[PDB]
């Protein structure tokens, strides 16, 4: 297949989007059958009957059983061919189906598409605060026809907020930010403080009304390959940002082809939990923002590709392009570090 | 390279879809004008006008001729230039078009794609029923986004009944009670007589005689290539076989592109020979198990092509797949030997 | 792929063109075309240096066009002016391509290749195209053929008799006599259908007269893919020198290998102030170039595998010289420039 980093795990999709009707839905160029069993706990197969290679996600659960459509075997969660209604009902090993290691945490379905020797559950990111019951969490996901690493770049830089989600965030105050990049062992943070000019849009219906030269606070992490989680917040007094008022936002991606990609975002609240209506704000905001702006950039990225490298353009980077350009070298020694294993 | 076998007879229409209007039709990845001249004969032209290239079955005929409608230039069902409307009107060899050897038999319009020197109506498969007096023949075209060999499959095969025409073709006295598959030189026949008695519901009402145990047979003949003669039959007592009540099933598959591919069928039956509303619900039956069911299922398994060859994957055989197995061993000889003889 | 980079093509009309950035490709290069507020228009490489992001889908900001992604600002001459980012520095790296563009004869030119070889002298004249003593009308196509086959398909109007039957068929067809003038970076191809009956069209060029009458379909190709043509119809034996006639402009600029962009226009003689007549041709231009030629090229585009596949080569015929001398000449310009780099 192209360039993908196969050892590691990745969101394949929300817990809301599994049930006993299988999902298939390709990532890293493989596609997946997924689907939640009787007992509650979730499978993914590969999307490929052993047999004559029909999608095993067109099928139906029998006794809690994928069957395939086509001429009938049925699987277990494993993977393993469990019924074979043909001749004297015989099943060799040949008629088991690729099963990958998944693991439902933190409202993510995690899964790993590489050695699976190799997996290993205490790998995966952190996004506790999805089930922490002082938070709220609300959220959905988009399909997206660029490379992931574009939306990579996006969700790491705060320069296109100013201009991309002009209506929304359009800081007057946005000349004199501050921005701190810390870098750990796959995973890297930019953080920023924001003491100045009173809100505009967004902050605003998040907020309800203060004013003083220290407030506001804009961060973001990001682990191993593509999963980040951000945090927008707000508060009074000379506070830490800690008992201020915020949202960490979940932005994670997965490859699906080499030029598109699944987008799973969320917005976890610390305000206005039981407040349907704040519901309506932050779900507004990810179907504008991400959906109705982020993606139409990189999307036109995506189509200039083949001009750009046809010729030998390169990106000329600016002081706010820090963190991403740090990412994005990171990202690419696990390319080249697994291209290396093969 | 895209492997077909082009030395053998292939069906590129059904009578009614040919008249004075030219067809285009691609057979083999070839495009193809087809169309009835005057006389009434059936000719076959390749698509592509020799003086630059304008699609002939954009034309229209003149005085029984098909004339090009970029610049004129008029040919016969031979493929000869017989009018040049510019300069002298001189007629070089050049200006000739290729044809195809055509013959219309059995209510099928048969085409020869390879090798011209090499054709001869005679090893034309024989689907005599379909224009016997005895029998009433309904049917239909249908076009596949899949290689032609996995519709060659699906019809090879008895085994996805119960589960792809779920009901209307189900049955649980089909069970798996030896399938005869008896090998020939370019033709093939998988024989199934079901002892028991479970006649569809159209042919029960024609077995009358006196209440009596009946019998029922399910065969299929096979074809070089990809054309298919079934046999879906009940009688009662010593049921002989051709006394019986029966319908005999065209399904004749011809190659457009490496993935895609023309689907002629049709019904000749045996009994309710003056039911035309039996007509209409034969046809239906068969296009709905084409279109909605048989179309579903090898358009994803086509779907899974890159992945299944990306990866080294083979098909795991079951008991079912003798008949399938042996066919598709056949047209792979048959694809090594033209690409040995060039 | 195979494109002659280095000379002019048209990549707009001038009414597409304004404030709002327009986003087309020309020779597989990606452009952002638009009218700065001195009326001024600017063609620039639809990339923007930072990150990429189309400049088309940005909006102009003091005559500048902004780049939508993180605000870069550029001039018409692809000079980054203004970054809003850190101390504002502004590196030669900021900077996006230009290209040359010359707006002229009320089309839109531009060369894409080698930019200091861009050479204005070669220009095509269109000049009746904003000579008052003509009315122009026109409009712009995109065709899914390589754009060599719409110059072949222009340079040979004899297919007008089947092609455009129901429009163009003539009576006095067999009688054409036709020459190919041959010069420097030019070529013509004159056609004349001696003293028959006025065809359709003809016919309501001349307001429904059906009289004997003399007609006239040159057409002139200069330097890789613009022609001008010439359809005129005239009583008896009167001079074509000085008749009722329109200037056809049909100029193809190659959008991709497969693809092209089509601007034709009719620059009228007659009936100046006749907006019927305006309908007339507008509806020809529908009819016959956006649909009728548009459904042949495209179809013979869908063939071009299958012929290379094989080893089929096109039989000439005594109508394809001037089709021919110009396929020549094309083949010839992009001989000389894949010799050069
Ligand atoms: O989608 C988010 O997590 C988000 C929110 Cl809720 C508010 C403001 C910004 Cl700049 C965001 O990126
Ligand atoms: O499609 C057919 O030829 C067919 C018919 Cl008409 C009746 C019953 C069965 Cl089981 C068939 O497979
Ligand atoms: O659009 C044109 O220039 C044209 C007209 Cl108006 C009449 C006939 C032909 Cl063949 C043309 O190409
Ligand atoms: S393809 Fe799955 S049982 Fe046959
Ligand atoms: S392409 Fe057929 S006559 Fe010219
Ligand atoms: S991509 Fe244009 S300013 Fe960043
Ligand atoms: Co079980
Ligand atoms: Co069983
Ligand atoms: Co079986
Ligand atoms: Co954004
Ligand atoms: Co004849
Ligand atoms: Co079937
Ligand atoms: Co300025
Ligand atoms: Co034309």
């Amino acid at each position: 297949m192209a360039t993908f980093v196969r050892n590691a795990w990745y969101v394949a999709a929300l817990p809301e989007e599994l049930s006993e009707k299988p999902l298939g839905r390709t990532i890293l160029d493989t596609p997946l059958a997924l689907y939640r069993q009787p007992d509650g706990v979730v499978a993914a197969l590969l999307d490929i009957c052993p047999h004559r290679f029909a999608p095993l996600s067109d099928g139906i659960l029998v006794n809690g059983h994928l069957q395939c459509p086509y001429h009938g075997l049925e699987f277990d969660g494993g993977g393993q061919c469990v019924h074979n209604p043909h001749g004297n009902g015989a099943r060799p090993a040949s008629l088991n189906v690729r099963s990958f290691p998944v693991v439902e945490r933190d409202a993510l379905i995690w899964i790993w598409p590489g050695d699976p020797a190799l997996a290993d559950p205490g790998a995966i990111p952190d996004f506790g605060c999805r089930v922490d019951p002082a938070y709220r969490t609300v959220g959905g996901y988009g399909h997206v026809d660029c490379n992931y690493k574009l939306l990579v770049d996006n969700l790491m830089d705060l320069g296109h907020a100013q201009y991309v989600h002009r209506a929304n965030a359009q800081t007057d105050a946005f000349d004199r930010l501050e921005r701190e990049v810390i870098v750990g062992d796959g995973e890297i943070q930019a953080l920023m403080k924001i003491p100045g000019g009173t809100p505009s849009v967004l902050m605003a219906k998040f907020l309800r009304g203060a004013n003083t030269p220290v407030d506001a606070w804009n961060d973001i992490r990001w682990n191993k390959v593509s999963a980040m989680l951000n945090f927008i917040a707000v508060a009074p007094e000379g506070t830490p940002k800690e008992q201020s008022i915020h949202s960490r936002g979940t932005h994670i991606l997965t490859p699906e082809t080499e030029a598109s990609c699944h987008y799973f975002f969320g917005s976890s609240r610390n305000f206005g939990i039981d407040d349907p209506e704040m519901d309506g704000v932050l779900r507004s905001w990810q179907a504008q923002a991400l959906v109705k702006e982020d993606k139409v950039v990189v999307e036109a990225i995506e189509r200039r590709r083949a001009y750009v490298e046809a010729n030998g353009i390169r990106p000329a980077m600016l002081s706010c392009d820090e963190a991403a350009v740090r990412v994005s070298r990171e990202i690419e020694k696990l390319e080249q570090l697994e291209a290396a294993r093969l």
